[PDB]
């Protein structure tokens, strides 16, 4: 019957963000870090407050506060659990986040109301583990007496907007001001003791990276590149970017059209740099990567597809939102933004993988508008010789076993 | 399996929406009312339709038809079921309805197409009450056959674009024309029978709204004030705001910024007067309250956190889609949006519960785009006074129970 | 409790996206085919690949890869399943795509980036039959084997920006190229052996279309009209809109407003021919239809609402996103987009079915941007004599039987 719902009766509970100590001194490329204090029986979500100035005006940041985080790694009784970067938070919004929710998330990263020099603002980075995700995989403090769970983060030295303009530091510019709160939830004594004395198994996820150099040419392109992939354990899909680590998220080439270059479709207009506020671009005409397919053990895993196929319908298929050119995906899973597992392939029962790519030939004149706006899929503006870096993130599942007071990954890879 | 989907069968039913008749004469400032007529076994959505003319141009109109439903009590045997107002339907959407289906809700509600003076159209404002939001709260009218079910309406009399121009009332300007459909659910004898015999009891939730007198200094600012929190029942979430009751949705300050000010960034701009069709805003800068935080029996709930925190972060880990600025939502539900209960604070069983806010240093001078869009976290415009109005709303959840033809609630507070 | 997920262990597989043989010769205004291979165990999504070349400049352009996949009708066993139109994925898209995705579907389907004349791309058109929505109905080959799993495409002979400029073909024009790729499950010895053996029943949704010819009328207009619908089987909605079969999408009339026409507001504008990049609108104004009601063996279904009704409301109670101007539903299921049926209406069980329908009078001078952006609900621009074709599409369910090898529907209607 669809006219009498049965709602059921849950485990009564509360929950409370308290804020952390964080150990080191906060600052442009600094270290520092937090021990969870053991105020709740379990924690689920948790966020990084960031204070920063800006240096510039409209269009010059480009989710600052996320690329302050520039990496994350989550260790439990001294062993890391996960660790997350900069990238990755990029290429995860570009890919999972959608619609209002990720308007909202930029909202918490960056300026997007064009604010002008000197505006100052609050910003939420709100972390993504397995525990931050789900509640239903609430890390258990009061499972792990004997066991610190800590956050390690690094802070970039230079942010975009913030403390420099391309490659020269901005004078004045204000050390960054950091805070981190983590909710916890509190239980009713039935589960709180159910919680400490039975042993857990808890299906998690981790992120797996592998940075390398892209390969390049033009007039007689069609470059290619073939990467060995080392990854492991049962893998839900693989995302990755070819980026130009100048520039922040730049996973595109820069050209002369609007919002593609500094200063495009005017006098000023450049390719050297690029329009920052609006860095992403939905353009495939501006992305690398003629062709690609994945190898198994040296056999095809699948008949090679252009890049935009990985870009629009492997997105479409699964995940159905919108992600931006230059960020490609392929899924192993049904469901890879579920937390439920729906298909998998497991890399540490594969001798060799490999990521086969063929690049596009660049040829196109950049500071052209005709030649960008007008030309064959193919080829892209010679400005993609600056897409070096190639990033390839592998999503997997492990098993996280506590009892006794410590928790521990049942597969060490 | 993923895939054998196993679909279940279900109760045969059909729907139809039916015209209700109003009882009082309709007309702007006017008490009308409805008795729920008796065509089908249950009742689910609820439609108000409006017929207004517009009286301006261009952005001279904001949520025109949902502000004409100045109030709205749901009533059962005599019995005030709960009750809607003006500015929680302007809340509700800001908060909980997002995307698509929110551009929807206000193509239902106003004048999105430039449209001119004289215009006229067809608005629908769907009704939110229990049994409005999920056809498994179905109301069972074949059940409370010795109880009548109403609604009682109150039309406002001012509606900015259609029926005054700030305070000067438009000549000419036509009475509203309303009409009230109810769709009903015809169940199939099996379920009808066992509808009108068996005791029946629903788990509900309800609205609740204080209305108060917001506190406003600048200079030595930092002003503060605690709300005596008179809320009852297992509550999921708070919502509040502050607006100038002289603007219907103005939830932040007035600014010479795009959209912030009638012609901001002109030489006609003013701050005295809204950008209508543009009220709300995303820009925290024009929001006061600097911090909050919510205390039981004299003791910190939780830690104070920035305003925006309650504006971005609490919407974004629930009901995950954007909320404007100038709205705020503290949740003890992991769902707010879900109506299956996941998490609820018991105001009948708390002494004591306050707000305590503390305001940001007005100052700024909001004729001055400079000064808005390059300013500090603590600061707003000097417009920011006008805010006077603090509505505090609490969703609640409480047991009707139906039997021997008639209902009723189980906690009455 | 929501601290402890169980989530739930799977049937091992493996998804291969794999390229289909295209019979027939490819080109505009040929009907070409496909036998699907038997390489998998199941089937679930089928993506057509086309690569087109623009012939025009901005807004030029309309659902062109789309538009070119006229029919597609798939067949099983010498006996066609169901069969999809232009127009319907025009509808569909209208009424249950909706936000990023819906955008991603555009991004597929046609050049939203400015391209110019000579812009050469990649385009996805994804299937949308029974198999190719959910992977709980995926089509088992292995359970089909003497019976040929087989799709019928026509390719239409003129898209607008591709091959034509109104009326007028262009020179140079390329032949389209096409592709079919077919996603297949591999599943493991356990359930492959059971999938060939038992015999298998899928509760599976077809589509039902009837192209009619408007009335028209002005002046005296409120011109009338009833259409004999003859559907079968238990229908979960209607979908029906008013095209100008002159232009593709065109779905509203022509009118001399910003993305309305040709030009609008300029000394171009003209209201013969639409801004082909923007023919969809929101504006109630510029569609025909006052009001309408469906009838059962003579009787009202329900109530006369206004053709804004079917517009906003019916798809605002149900598949919450946002639909063009034009497109109208009617539900009888609670959730049309859901796969899972929630309420239906047996067709072939009805002798008589009709769609009353009730016209706006023309009358309004589309040339005039105040005569169309101010005027009255029962009234639309002159330029709405054009959309000629109605079209009324009923989405149905029916049972596939699957055993000894061989498949076929339980209802033959």
């Amino acid at each position: 019957t669809f006219f009498k719902t049965v709602y059921r009766r849950y485990t009564n509970f509360a929950i409370e963000s308290i804020q952390q100590t964080i150990n080191g001194s906060v600052g442009f490329g600094n270290k520092v870090s937090t021990q969870i204090s053991r105020n709740g029986d379990l924690i689920t979500d948790i966020v990084v407050e960031f204070v920063l100035t800006k240096g510039g005006n409209g269009g010059t940041t480009y989710y600052p506060a996320e690329e302050l985080l520039q990496d994350v790694e989550l260790e439990i009784g001294g062993q890391r659990i996960d660790k997350h970067y900069n990238d990755w938070f990029r290429t995860y919004d570009a890919l999972f986040r959608m619609n209002d929710d990720r308007y909202n998330y930029r909202r918490m990263t960056d300026w997007v109301n064009n604010e002008l020099v000197g505006a100052q603002k609050r910003f939420y980075v709100p972390l993504i583990f397995f525990f931050n995700q789900t509640p239903g995989l609430a890390l258990p403090l009061i499972a792990l007496q004997y066991h610190e769970v800590k956050l390690y983060f690094t802070l970039a030295s230079q942010v975009q907007g913030v403390n420099y303009n391309g490659s020269s530091a901005i004078a004045g510019a204000a050390q960054p001001t950091m805070s981190v709160w983590v909710d916890y939830i509190f239980l009713d004594t039935q589960e709180r003791t159910r919680f400490a004395q039975l042993p857990h198994e808890y299906l998690i996820e981790q992120l797996q990276f592998t940075g390398s150099e892209t390969a390049t040419p033009s007039a007689t392109t069609q470059a290619a590149q073939n990467i060995r992939l080392n990854f492991n354990h049962p893998t839900k899909y693989l995302a990755w970017n070819f980026n130009n680590p100048t520039n922040y998220g730049q996973y595109t080439a820069l050209a002369n059209i609007p919002g593609a270059c500094s200063g495009a479709g005017t006098a000023a207009a450049t390719v050297t740099t690029p329009d920052y506020g609006n860095t992403g671009t939905y353009n495939e005409q501006l992305a690398v990567l003629d062709s690609a397919k994945i190898q198994l053990n040296g056999q095809d895993r699948f008949a090679t597809r252009k890049g935009s196929y990985f870009n629009k319908v492997q997105p479409y298929q699964s995940i159905g939102g919108v992600t931006p050119a230059g960020v490609y995906l392929y899924s192993f899973a049904l469901k890879p933004a579920g937390r439920q597992p729906s298909g998998t392939c497991n890399f540490s029962r594969i001798d060799n993988a490999t990521l086969s790519l063929t690049y596009k030939t660049c040829s196109i004149d950049a500071t052209s508008p005709a030649a960008v706006l007008g030309n064959t899929e193919t080829v892209t503006a010679n400005t993609a010789t600056l897409l070096t870096a190639l990033n390839i993130y592998a999503k997997n599942y492990n098993v996280l076993r506590i009892m006794s007071g410590m928790g521990g990954l049942a597969y060490a890879n």
